[PDB]
């Protein structure tokens, strides 16, 4: 029919290009293989600090005393002086703006104890984000058997960096950092070639090539580009611009349900009340190839014995989009008030 034009093909080992409201992964190559990450490990890093901050476990003025292996790292660093006392939020400008090997391991320590028991937080967090092709061995990316990602991981891990706190987020599109009288730029280059893009991350080795998650917003639309394994900087940037580019001008956004309003009622067992509410987590919007929109249904389904007590946000069904009758996106829904069992 009027289907829109195939999506480029890039000169890269692989690479992903997802829209940033509805999540949905637009185009996909070689998605789920396993390749190092480099610096990009370092989103993870970030990510779990902010997550800690948000959680009050941690503080961003809380001072964190550097350690020898810290100081002992190579590569990109911030250059925190051993033994001294640097703040979270300084800590994490380093890993955010100039990739600091030192600043991730110091930061890691701070909030695990030991980079060791830090990376298994940078794997349960993998799993709780249901990254599928992610392991990790330190927080800093430092090339191991053991230690990879995948395109639409770094895709699903940067949305939920995104969609974090926005003073958080507005870090990665800062231009530079100056620590102990090295003032770095931030390593990202598109951010002072194209103002749209406001993130987040390269990588490079060898082995692993040029790599990039980059994230830009046009026109309303929030697009967000993978990159594993291109030959060179300019074609990094070239490639992304080009899966970017398809990405907004092939797609269309809409939303359909805002997170909380009820969809329909449910069965409870046992229950004070005897049905509750059900809704979702937060807003639905698909992002679909032009004319598309008009072909999708709508199917919530609950189930059948569900019994109390029901707690706020708990797992009762499942709302799922029919695109002529074939389901694609699913999302959860869940008891909006809760339910005794009196």
């Amino acid at each position: 029919e009027s289907m829109v034009p195939a999506p480029p093909q890039l000169a890269a080992k692989s690479y992903v290009l997802m829209d940033g409201e509805s999540g949905q992964v637009l185009v996909e190559n070689n998605g789920d293989q396993r390749l190092p990450p480099a610096s990009l490990t370092k989103l993870m890093t970030a990510y779990i600090a902010t997550k800690e901050i948000e959680a009050g476990r941690i503080g961003e003025n809380d001072l964190v005393t550097v350690s020898e292996h810290a100081w002992r790292t190579g590569g990109s660093r911030m250059f925190i002086k051993v033994g001294s006392q640097v703040s979270v939020s300084d800590l994490l400008h380093g890993i955010i703006i100039q990739s600091g090997n030192d600043a991730s391991v110091a930061l890691a320590e701070h909030i695990a104890g030991s980079e060791d028991a830090f990376a298994d937080m940078m794997n349960t967090t993998a799993q709780k984000l249901g990254l599928t092709n992610s392991h990790f061995m330190d927080a800093t990316g430092l090339p191991n058997p053991d230690h990879y990602s995948s395109a639409r991981d770094m895709a699903v891990l940067a949305r939920a960096i995104i969609y974090g706190e926005p003073s958080h987020y507005a870090i990665y599109a800062q231009k530079e950092f100056l620590w102990n009288n090295i003032k770095q730029p931030n390593r990202n280059l598109l951010l002072w070639r194209d103002k749209t893009v406001d993130g987040l991350k390269t990588g490079h080795t060898d082995e692993a090539g040029y790599c990039l998650v980059a994230s830009a917003v046009r026109d309303g639309q929030r697009m967000i580009a993978v990159v594993f394994g291109t030959n060179s900087e300019q074609a990094r940037a070239a490639e992304t611009q080009k899966l970017l580019t398809y990405g907004f001008r092939f797609f269309e956004s809409r939303n359909f349900y805002k997170k909380g309003t009820e969809l329909t009622k449910g069965l409870v067992w046992k229950g004070s009340e005897h049905e509750v509410k059900a809704g979702l987590a937060e807003d639905l919007t698909m992002t679909l190839p032009r004319g598309q929109m008009q072909k999708l249904q709508a199917s919530m389904v609950l189930e059948p014995q569900l019994m109390a007590p029901i707690q706020q946000g708990q797992v009762i069904g499942k709302v799922e989009v029919k695109l002529d009758d074939k389901v694609i996106r699913s999302a959860d829904l869940v008891a909006l008030n809760a339910v005794e069992e009196g």
